[PDB]
């Protein structure tokens, strides 16, 4: 077992810290684990304070004569975007010292995204696919969740960047909606969604369709 | 021990002859002990010898970083061959090895398409020329935004991002004062890649 432990702390998906009935995370992984001695305690801290309602699952042995073990911390939704610190250690007796990592959301203010659909360019319609594109900037922090949409249904054939730093130190993304072209010249509408701290009941929806 | 790391050329270098793209093997937490490294370079498990080792970097974490650079040949990049860069130290028991080509698969060319700014952006004293680059592959690409002969410096780029059909596509976002765009200012937007013709291709985009 040549090695020590290592510790990666996850935070909570976008979608899930901005929606009431969603149930966002923060998740303390522990790989590395001694095959000898795989005892592992965990301690949370939100703000340096103690907590304890994590949920704690058996530990996993790997195919590398190692284990792996998992602690799952539920957070409230307003306590993330409070910007709280959450704070994972992890002690175990082939370890000389705790090892403690700490996540919380991007410090800064946030910035509401500016969302603008912009239709294919008209070089594309030689093709049997276009492309709908979706710009969104001018947002801070960089969590955010985009989808499409078109007759109330989701579509599946989107692709979205991830944020880019832009001059301002806002980000900005793009997602690109592929169509069937006949979809397109027949008027149907899409809309991308924007799901962020800053919108508006976290939530703002663009369409687009043939003028 | 010390750790190896090894960079591809810059896809702007690989694409045009009188530019010089080079491969890069740099080792991290190099002992303050042992700053001596050793490096041997391959071509196609070949040994070659022009490989230069930058003068040691000291680092705050009482480390140094050694960085070996090799220039390699365009087409020998283009075409596939495989670079390998080897590491001795005192602190290694053995050699570490890396080795580094381009992505392989048949290339294919970027669609280039400009899209102009939103209509709701126009009520913004600055406004987003858009250039959508889809289709190609490897994902090894530059792209630049000029005008009126001369680069425009107000502008970011997506990383490429994987396609649901194994090509890549970005974007690159020109911010420009929404008076340019109005007074009918001409922009473009500039690709290289190795499956375009000339290994280049440019988009322009104007109010018109
Ligand atoms: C022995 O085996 C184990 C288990 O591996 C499994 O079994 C073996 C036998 C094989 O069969 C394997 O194929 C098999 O999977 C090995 O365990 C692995 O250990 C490595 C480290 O050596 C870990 O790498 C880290 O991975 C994370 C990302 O991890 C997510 O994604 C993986 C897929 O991409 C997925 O497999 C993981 O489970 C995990 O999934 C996420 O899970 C969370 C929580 O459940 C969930 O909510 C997410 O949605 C989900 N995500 C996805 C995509 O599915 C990566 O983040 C780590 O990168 C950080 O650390 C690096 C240094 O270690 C650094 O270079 C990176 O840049 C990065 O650094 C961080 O970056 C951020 C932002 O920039 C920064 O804020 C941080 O500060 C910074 N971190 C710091 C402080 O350093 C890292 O690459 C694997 O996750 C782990 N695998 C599993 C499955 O647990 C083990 O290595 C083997 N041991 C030996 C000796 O060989
Ligand atoms: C002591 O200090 C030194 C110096 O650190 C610097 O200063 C300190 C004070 C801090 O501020 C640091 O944050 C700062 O970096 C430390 O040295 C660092 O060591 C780490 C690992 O511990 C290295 O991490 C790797 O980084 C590469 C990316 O490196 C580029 O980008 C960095 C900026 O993002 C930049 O700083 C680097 O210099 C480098 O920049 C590039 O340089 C080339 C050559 O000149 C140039 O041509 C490029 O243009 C330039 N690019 C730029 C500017 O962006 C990252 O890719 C590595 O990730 C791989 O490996 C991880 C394992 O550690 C793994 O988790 C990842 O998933 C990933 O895995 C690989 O992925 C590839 C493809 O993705 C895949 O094929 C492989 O399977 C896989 N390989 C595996 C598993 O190994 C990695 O994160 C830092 O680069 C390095 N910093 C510098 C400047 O060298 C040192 O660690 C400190 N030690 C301590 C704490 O004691
Ligand atoms: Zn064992």
């Amino acid at each position: 077992l040549l090695g020590g432990p290592s510790v990666f702390l996850f935070p909570p998906k976008p979608k899930d810290t901005l929606m009431i009935s969603r149930t966002p995370e923060v998740t303390c992984v522990v790989v590395d684990v001694s095959h000898e001695d795989p005892e592992v305690k965990f301690n949370w801290y939100v703000d340096g304070v103690e907590v304890h309602n994590a949920k704690t699952k058996p530990r996993e042995e790997q195919y590398n004569s190692t284990y792996r073990v998992v602690s799952v911390l539920t957070v409230l939704h307003q306590d993330w975007l409070n910007g709280k610190e959450y704070k994972c250690k992890v002690s175990n007796k082939a370890l000389p010292a705790p090892i403690e990592k700490t996540i919380s959301k991007a410090k800064g203010q946030p910035r509401e995204p500016q969302v603008y659909t912009l239709p294919p360019s008209r070089d594309e319609l030689t093709k049997n696919q276009v492309s709908l594109t979706c710009l969104v900037k001018g947002f801070y922090p960089s969590d955010i969740a985009v989808e499409w949409e078109s007759n109330g249904q989701p579509e599946n054939n989107y692709k979205t960047t991830p944020p880019v730093l832009d001059s301002d130190g806002s980000f900005f993304l793009y997602s690109k909606l592929t169509v069937d072209k006949s979809r397109w010249q027949q008027g149907n509408v899409f809309s991308c969604s924007v799901m962020h701290e800053a919108l508006h009941n976290h939530y703002t929806q663009k369409s687009l369709s043939l003028s």
